[PDB]
């Protein structure tokens, strides 16, 4: 297992977690802060609980030594959280950035859908290929995904909430460079 290329680094803008939208008290910066909690002691999670769109994406924009960098990516791990109102999503696509335009850091990363940004244009994304995933997603553990290696500025997971919940919930993601 190589470098963790998703963790926040102190005094560095990158790498940076981003989301299309969020529950304001559950900001998307929670998914790469190296805290993992499946309860409220402490509560630590991104969610879109009680937001208007049932679908939302969460992603990592990559960095090397403080500045923007393409990374070679073939994996993703997601720790889904559940309670009475949030849970793992009923469906998901895992996508990577292909835009010719070099992406900038969003101004408000927890709510990328609310500003003009390359991430909001679906022509800038393609699905990963030859995905290996769990047969069923589970809250309460890191769910591991792998796929064909790609050189990208960013990957995201785009998710629709389960019908019996008010949002999707993630305590932490982790992405690793090749050994
Ligand atoms: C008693 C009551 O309804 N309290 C609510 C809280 O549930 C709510 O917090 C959110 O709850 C959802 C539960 O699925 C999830 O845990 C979210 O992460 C969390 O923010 C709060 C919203 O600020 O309002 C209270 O009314
Ligand atoms: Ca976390």
């Amino acid at each position: 297992q190589g470098a963790n290329i998703s963790d926040q680094w102190t005094g560095s803008e990158l790498p940076l977690a981003f989301a299309s939208d969020s529950n304001p008290s559950d900001p998307v910066s929670n998914v790469n802060d190296k805290l993992i909690s499946y309860n409220n002691q402490p509560a630590n999670r991104w969610t879109n609980w009680n937001r208007s769109n049932p679908e939302a994406s969460v992603g990592v924009l990559f960095g090397d030594s403080g500045i923007l960098s393409k990374r070679s990516v073939d994996n993703l791990s997601v720790g889904f959280h559940e309670d009475h109102g949030v849970g793992a999503p009923k469906s998901y696509v895992i996508e990577y950035y292909v835009g010719k335009t070099v992406p900038t850091a969003p101004k408000n990363p927890s709510f990328v859908g609310n500003e003009d940004h390359v991430f909001n244009d679906s022509a800038n994304w393609k699905p990963v290929t030859n995905l290996k995933a769990p047969a069923q997603l589970k809250a309460g553990e890191m769910n591991h995904f792998s796929f064909d290696k790609v050189e990208t500025y960013a990957i995201r997971i785009r998710m629709v909430k389960a019908d019996n919940k008010r949002g999707t919930s993630i305590t932490e993601v982790q992405i690793f460079a090749k050994q």
